[PDB]
């Protein structure tokens, strides 16, 4: 099972912060919460997500950060490291618009680049207990 509050999905918890907080200040308070920002690395879990952004009424631009980022030019997930697999990247996207969009978010629930230190809300997952 999951925490109380948290949406179980399979073996993983989810849970929408709307606080509004930078990548990296999202991605620790996950971290603290037992967790990481959310990695979604199948469709499914796509789905469970961006139907959490529009229970929480952020389904527009500048929607919640998620565990992805771009380092040395390549995106891949935080938590690994390892490169993406499954993409839902938005049409035109990933745009680098300004050269500096380094971190992952929803944006019209679809996939974007975003600059990181950006104040949005985030998604955290944890594993089942
Ligand atoms: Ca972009």
């Amino acid at each position: 099972g999951c925490p109380d509050g948290w949406t179980q999905f399979l073996d993983l918890c989810y849970i929408y912060q709307s606080a509004k907080a930078s990548w990296a200040s999202a991605q620790s308070s996950c971290q603290a919460l037992g967790g990481i920002l959310a990695e979604p690395d199948t469709a499914c879990e796509n789905e469970v997500l961006i139907h959490m952004c529009k229970e929480n009424g952020d389904a527009g631009s500048f929607g919640p950060w998620l565990g992805g980022q771009k380092v040395g030019g390549a995106w891949q997930w935080s938590s690994s490291g390892a490169a993406f697999d499954y993409l839902r990247w938005g049409p035109n996207e990933p745009n680098n618009s300004g050269g500096n969009e380094d971190c992952l978010h929803y944006n019209w629930l679809s996939w974007n680049d975003l600059r990181c230190h950006y104040q949005a809300s985030y998604l955290c997952q944890r594993a089942a207990e």
